[PDB]
C-alpha cells in the first residue's frame, strides 16, 4: 500500500501537528506509516542559522531526539510512535519545555525503561541521530518534512489538526501530487500560528481529579 | 460547479504551462475556467532589488498585456482565452518573441479587431491593468498564481503540462488543498525548466503548413 515516512523533533509544532493527521489519515485509508527522527538541533548547529545568545536554550533540545533513537534501537521504530504521542503531548498540549521531566515522564506513559533518559546525557546515539537526520532533510529547508511513496516534500504545513475523511482526502492528494514528478510547489501566504488539539489534555486533567 | 481563476502574462512560460494544464483539465473534468490578466513588468517594477538596466527591459515586456486588457474592455473577457492561447502558442511553443507580429498575428486568430494592437503605445489601460494585476497576485511571491474556488495560491508550479486524467487528477488535489483553510504549503526543490509542447507545436505547424 502507499507510505507515509515522517521525520520528528519532539519539539517542533509543525511536525506536531502534521504527525497527528498522517495518524487521522492511517485510521481512514491503508497505509503504512513509519517515523523517523530529525533534530532542530541539528538544523541549528552553526552560528550562522542560530547566534550563540540561543545556543544556551537549543541545547535542550538533543535530550529529546537522543532518547527517541535510543529507544529505537532498544525496542524497534514501533515504539517511536507512543514515545512521540507522549512527548508531544506534554510538549505542545502541557505547554512543558522542562525537557528532563517530558523525558522521564513520556518514557513512563509509553511503557519504557527509565534508564533510557541516560541517553540524554551521551553523544552514544549522534551518529544515528545525523545518519536518521540527514535521511530526512537532505532530501527537500526546514520542518515539517514527509514522504509520501518515497517522494520527498516540505509540508504539508498545517497549523491546524485535520481528522477523519476530511484527513483521509487530503492524503488523497498529496499521493497524486507525489505521483507527478513535474509538480513542485503549492502555497499560500500564512499569518496564523500552530494551534494544538488541548481538549482531550484537559479532559485528562479533570478526570484525574 | 468547481471554478479556476486564473491571472497570465503572455510573456511567461510557467503562467503558460499552468493555463495549458487548466484547459486540460476542462477535457475530463466540469469545472468553469476564467481568465485574467496580469503583468510581470508590474511584478518587477515592484521589487526594490531589481537594478536599472532590467528595469528599462521591463519597460518593453508592456505590449501584450496592454492589448489583453484592451480586447477585453472592448469585446469582454470572452476573447481573453483565445487571444491568450494565440499569443503563447507563438511565444512559447514557437519561440516568436517578435512581439509586434505576436500581437498582429494573435488578434487576427481570435477575429478581433487590428487597432487593438495600437494599445500597446499607451498607457491608457496602464490602471486597469494594475487593478486586473493585484486582484490575482496580491490575494496570495510571482507567477504561476491561481484562484481554486475563491483560494488563491501560488501554484501549482509544473515544469510540464500534465494532459488526460492525470490533469484531472491533479485538479481534484488541488480543490481539496483549497477546502482546506488550515493548508499552507506543499513543496520540493524546482529541479526542472519549463517543458513546452514540443509534439502540439510540431503538429499544429504540420496542420497548418503541409
Ligand atoms: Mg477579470
Amino acid at each position: 500500500k502507499s507510505v507515509a515516512d515522517f521525520w520528528f523533533d519532539p519539539l517542533c509544532p509543525w511536525c506536531w501537528i502534521t504527525s497527528r493527521w498522517i495518524l487521522e489519515v492511517a485510521k481512514v485509508r491503508d497505509i503504512e506509516v513509519n517515523f523517523h527522527v530529525m533534530s532542530l538541533a541539528i538544523l541549528n548547529e552553526n552560528r550562522d542559522d542560530l547566534p550563540e545568545q540561543y545556543r544556551e536554550g537549543m541545547a535542550r533540545a538533543w535530550g529529546p531526539v537522543r532518547v527517541a533513537i535510543a529507544a529505537e534501537q532498544a525496542h524497534g521504530a514501533k515504539v517511536l510512535d507512543p514515545l512521540y504521542t507522549a512527548m508531544g503531548n506534554r510538549i505542545h498540549n502541557q505547554g512543558n519545555h522542562e525537557l528532563d521531566e517530558v523525558i522521564t515522564q513520556s518514557l513512563a506513559d509509553a511503557g519504557l525503561p527509565a534508564e533510557l533518559a541516560k541517553a540524554a546525557t551521551s553523544d552514544a546515539y549522534d551518529n544515528a541521530l545525523r545518519k536518521s537526520h540527514h535521511a530526512g532533510m537532505d532530501a527537500v529547508v526546514g520542518t515539517p518534512t514527509i514522504h509520501v511513496n518515497g517522494v520527498a516534500f516540505f509540508g504539508p504545513v498545517l497549523s491546524k489538526i485535520p481528522r477523519g475523511e476530511e484527513a483521509g482526502k487530503l492524503w488523497d492528494a498529496s499521493v497524486t501530487f507525489a505521483s507527478y514528478p513535474h509538480f513542485f510547489e503549492l502555497k499560500r501566504t500564512r499569518t496564523e500560528p500552530p494551534q494544538f488539539d488541548k481538549l482531550a489534555a484537559a479532559l485528562e486533567h479533570h478526570h484525574h481529579h
